[PDB]
C-alpha cells in the first residue's frame, strides 16, 4: 500500500502516466474504440488479447509486466439513467478488486462514462462519486486523468472538500 494513500489530479493524456497500472474507459469488444481507450491502444496494444468484458465489469490483461484493468462503463445513449447508474457504479467497484488483487501501490484513473458514453449529458459528478465509494477502501494512490481545464478545476475542489 501507499505510506499515505491520496488523491490527486492531473490534466493530461493517460497514456503518460506515472503509476503503477492503468485504468481503460474499455469498450465491451476489446476494440481500439475512442478517446482514452484509444490513447491505451497505441500505448499498450499487447494489452487488448482477449480484454473483451461486459458492461459494469473491470478485466486485467498484462503489457509486459504493466497492468492495464478495461473497466466498461455504461453507453447512456442505450442505458436508462437508472439503470446505467447502477452499472457506472458496479465498474468502479470491480476497478477497486482488481486494483486490490494487483497488490500496485499507485494506479492512474479516467471518470468513466464522461465522454462519448456521457449520452451528451455533464456526469463529472456522478462518475466521480461512484470513483470515491469504490476506491476509498483501497490503499493504492490514486491519480484522476481529465483533459478539460474546468474539470481539473471542479475534481480537484471535489477531493480538497473531503480533506
Ligand atoms: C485524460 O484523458 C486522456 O488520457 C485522453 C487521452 C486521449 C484522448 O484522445 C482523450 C483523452
Ligand atoms: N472526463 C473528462 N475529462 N475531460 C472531459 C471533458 C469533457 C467530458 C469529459 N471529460
Ligand atoms: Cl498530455
Ligand atoms: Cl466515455
Amino acid at each position: 500500500g501507499a505510506m499515505a494513500p491520496s488523491y490527486r489530479v492531473k490534466r493530461m493524456d493517460i497514456a503518460k502516466n506515472d503509476e503503477e497500472c492503468v485504468v481503460n474507459a474499455a469498450n465491451p469488444r476489446g476494440l481500439p474504440g475512442d478517446g482514452v481507450c484509444k490513447a491505451v491502444y497505441k500505448k499498450w496494444p499487447e494489452s487488448f488479447k482477449n480484454s473483451a468484458t461486459p458492461v459494469g465489469t473491470a478485466k486485467t490483461v498484462m503489457c509486459g509486466t504493466y497492468p492495464v484493468i478495461h473497466a466498461v462503463g455504461p453507453n447512456f445513449s442505450n442505458y436508462t439513467e437508472s439503470e446505467g447508474d447502477r452499472e457506472l457504479a458496479a465498474a468502479y467497484r470491480e476497478v477497486a478488486k482488481e486494483v486490490t488483487r494487483l497488490g500496485v501501490n499507485s494506479v492512474a484513473i479516467p471518470l468513466l462514462s464522461t465522454g462519448v458514453y456521457s449520452g451528451g449529458k455533464d456526469r463529472l459528478t456522478q462518475s466521480l462519486n461512484h470513483l470515491f465509494t469504490a476506491m476509498d477502501s483501497t490503499d493504492a494512490d490514486v491519480v484522476i486523468y481529465c483533459r478539460d481545464k474546468e474539470w481539473e478545476k471542479k475534481i480537484s475542489e471535489a477531493i480538497q472538500m473531503r480533506t
